[PDB]
């Protein structure tokens, strides 16, 4: 069904992921700090992200950072597609970190977020997440790395109900074998896929807010809710995309 290819990045070329194509986080949304009792900064350096040899790394260090009198003990990226969309086949074709600790996502905020920092701002609106909506293609916990996440996150609009739910996965060797995954969008249903196993699919009502436009997040959180805890002795770590694209 979707067959127009409307965004893309290759990562076919060196250095800072493309600034026509993607826009760092880096300001805190909640007092110095990220949500989830998450223990990272996110930063727009080379320490933290970069292409090379046909792939975009983000990548967390075990490092002590200071942001406007914030300091942390690691550091990772956290980048938004500057490409704002309603319904389409997301792809990513990705290895995720091995490490302990490390919690990677690729997911989707509605543009109306007006999260701190982002790249919207009050375009679309002005919907606090979770009325925002938000669908997660793909994360993992820190403590297994044999089974992948698909989750949703979103209010109704009719309501100030918070609901969350989704599935799982298991994935074998999600960090040494690059694998797809995707999404599937309309105004029928979302369907998340890894390679070609169906993790989770949600049916769309009007009732939601995944009938207006999402952008896309790639990170990786370092402890909190599902990083859990970080060995003593952890040192860095990457989740390796070798491309993204949507059709639609
Ligand atoms: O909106 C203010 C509200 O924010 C709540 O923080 C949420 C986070 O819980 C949410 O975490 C994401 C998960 O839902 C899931 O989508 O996966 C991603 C990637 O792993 C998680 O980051 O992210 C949204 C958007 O940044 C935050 O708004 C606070 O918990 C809540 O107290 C506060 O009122
Ligand atoms: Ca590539």
């Amino acid at each position: 069904a979707f067959n127009t290819l409307v965004f893309s990045d290759e990562f076919e070329y060196e250095g800072k992921p493309d600034p026509e194509k993607w826009h760092y986080q880096v300001i805190p949304p909640n007092n110095g700090s990220w949500h989830n009792n998450e223990l990272q900064h996110y930063t727009n350096r080379s320490e933290n992200s970069f292409v090379s040899d046909g792939t975009l790394k983000i990548r967390a260090i075990k490092e002590k950072y200071t942001f406007e009198g914030s300091t942390k003990d690691y550091t990772s990226a956290r980048l938004n597609s500057k490409f704002a969309f309603t319904y389409g086949k997301v792809e990513v074709r990705a290895k995720l970190p091995s490490k302990k600790g490390t919690w990677p996502a690729i997911w989707t905020l509605g543009a109306n977020s007006n999260e701190t920092g982002n790249y919207f701002g009050e375009q679309y609106g002005n919907a606090e997440w979770p009325a925002c909506g938000s669908i997660d293609i793909l994360e993992q916990n820190g403590w297994d790395k044999e089974s992948t996440i698909a989750h949703f996150h979103w209010s109704d609009l009719n309501s100030d109900e918070y609901q969350n739910l989704g599935g799982t996965t298991p994935i074998t060797n999600a960090s040494g074998s690059f694998h797809v995954y995707s999404l599937e969008w309309n105004a029928s249903a979302m369907k998340v896929f890894l390679d070609d196993t169906l993790v989770y699919e949600l049916k769309n009502s009007q009732n939601t807010p995944y009938n207006a436009p999402h952008y896309l997040l790639l990170n990786i959180a370092m402890g909190g809710t599902l990083g859990g805890d970080i060995p003593e002795n952890f040192t860095d770590d990457i989740f390796e995309i070798d491309y993204v694209r949507i059709y639609q």
